[PDB]
């Protein structure tokens, strides 16, 4: 959905006075055909008859005017009502796949002038917005809320399985018994989880102000998942990898590439052709995840720590004095690192 | 019914563009509250909100605008539509005998402003017109046509009886055997016939263009009745009476006074007590009726003939030579008088 169309869709999203008027119109089963233009004079060839109003916009005014047949013309910023009861006459030769005089008119006029035209039939509860060559059907809140609520419920389920996988991976990581299969399984679940978020995004945007709670729920459920996934990529990829490369790996699996076991392992730098092989590849975390998340060690400085020790296992075998031999690590960083790892190994294993 | 009010009625009578619109409004069961003013700027105290239109009036525009709630404001000559969807706020203290917000509003505004206010309820088919302290309910054509058709059919009956009484009196006149009862009976039916005409007149006016055939029918039926009644009064009044005085006698019995036997005989100049005495009084026609309607002799000249011969009876016995001794009667008029009378006697008696 082009950013261009997205901007127009906001004009009729829950929260706007315009949308408030369209909802009333739908609730009353009145129909509507609205043409948005800033300079009516320039479009006098497509606008016939009706009443010249040139008055300040209001949702109540639009609703009342919609009781009359014909079309209403508003300024593009929806601050002025120019005409009411007009006959819109776009070029008949313009191709259109719409049905009925009202929708065929709206599409042709939108294509012809490059402006927005809103159509609402009396029988249905949807709002059809035509811009240029785009057509976007806007749904009622009830339909959206239902879809969004089910998606959120679905996400809770994915997140729960994700936390179960992560907790088990945590134990293995601390015991240095991690296999490629363990990592791949955790990443795949994390990728699948973030995909759902991406897919439900448009519904939430279309919800406008009625999507505030939904946004809060999504944020609470996926708060630190992206970072966590990036750190897993950095900790288990075949060879050293930057936070940028990892972040890119994440974006690829959430959209383009499909999160399949082999595909994920392959992108991580492992040469595998069968899923069964995964349980045969032993891997060791570099330590980035634990250093940043638990030890609260900045990634930049973390590269230094991994530079010297290579793996979390070797980092947990170092002492305060030993750890301080790394640039950026003082008695404080050294303590945080050492104490945080030792504490986890005692509580988790 | 005041003339200043009859003028306003014409504004919504069948045939006008305004009435065409109101008929449609009624057919669609839309309601209507129309305010007719000349200077829109001067009523900012009773007119609130709505849309300023200042556009040319048309029946279709009014109809379309009546779909919205509220009132419409038109110019007094029905050439412009000033406002639509407005809230009318007349003084609440002004007395009103109307029921419902719309009609109470209409009567108050008309009284407060001295202007015309038209109200139409959604459920009923009558147009209520308010002007100053007047209220006139206009009916649909179908209701008016039924009443008018009945009245005409009734007039046909009275006219048929008038014609029979007239032919009977004609015989009696030619034979000089007329009694006051015969005269009064004929005049009575003639006064009753013209009264019916007077009572149906407002129905005819209210029919507007749709009353053309009705008017033609009333004219054909009562054509020369008035003249005939005036001539009878002149021929049978106790003492010589001027035409104007006869016409005034007619006007009175057609509106004010009641055409009862004794009453008519009284006004004719005969001192009668009981209606049974009428058959006892013998009277002789002066001759005006026959001289003017049959001999085509102007009243100014007929006076001369009566002045000399005194009665139709004597006139019928006068020779051409005798008649030519009268001022205004030459060989031509003498022949016409003599021949027209001898012809009637031969044919009728
Ligand atoms: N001051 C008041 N006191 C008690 N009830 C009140 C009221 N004001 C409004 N209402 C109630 O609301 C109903 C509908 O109001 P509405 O404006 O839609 O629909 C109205 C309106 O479009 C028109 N109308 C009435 N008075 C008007 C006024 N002063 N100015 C402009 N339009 C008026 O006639 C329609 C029907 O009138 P109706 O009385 O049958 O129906 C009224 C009445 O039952």
């Amino acid at each position: 959905v082009p950013q261009e169309l997205i901007e127009k869709i906001k004009l009729i999203s829950p929260g706007t006075e315009l949308r408030k008027a369209l909802d009333d119109i739908i609730n009353a089963n009145f129909g509507a055909l609205i043409f948005l233009v800033d300079d009516p004079k320039k479009y006098e060839d497509v606008i016939q008859g009706g009443f010249w109003l040139d008055t300040d916009f209001s949702a109540e005014k639009l609703y009342e005017l919609s009781k009359m047949d014909g079309a209403i013309v508003l300024s593009e910023d929806i601050t002025k009502i120019y005409y009411a009861n007009v006959h819109l006459v776009p070029d008949p030769t313009i191709p259109t796949g719409e049905t009925g005089t009202r929708h065929r008119t709206a599409e042709r006029l939108a294509k012809q002038t490059g402006k927005v035209v809103i159509a609402v039939s009396r029988r249905r509860n949807i709002i059809s917005l035509y811009y240029k060559n785009y057509k976007y059907v806007v749904n009622q809140v009830d339909f959206l809320i239902s879809k969004v609520t089910q998606a959120i419920s679905t996400l809770e389920k994915y997140k729960d399985n994700f936390n179960k996988l992560l907790s088990e991976l945590e134990v293995l990581e601390l015991e240095n018994r991690v296999t490629l299969a363990d990592v791949v399984r955790t990443l795949a679940k994390g990728f699948e989880l973030l995909r759902i978020v991406e897919e439900i995004r448009p519904y939430i945007v279309e919800l406008g102000e009625e999507g505030r709670l939904a946004r809060m729920q999504l944020r609470e459920l996926t708060e630190d998942v992206d970072d966590l996934l990036v750190l897993l990529i950095m900790d288990y990829s075949s060879e050293e990898v930057e936070e940028e490369t990892a972040q890119n790996i994440l974006q690829d699996f959430i959209t383009r590439r499909e999160p399949s076991p082999i595909s994920i392992s392959r992108v991580l730098g492992y040469d595998v052709q069968q899923a069964a092989q995964l349980d045969d590849v032993l891997v060791s975390a570099r330590g980035y995840r634990l250093l940043k998340t638990v030890a609260r060690i900045p990634l930049s400085i973390g590269y230094n720590v991994v530079r010297m020790f290579k793996t979390l296992d070797q980092i947990s075998k170092a002492s305060v004095e030993d750890l301080k031999k790394v640039e950026g690590i003082g008695e404080k960083r050294a303590r945080a690192i050492s104490e945080s790892i030792s504490s986890l190994k005692h509580r988790k294993t």
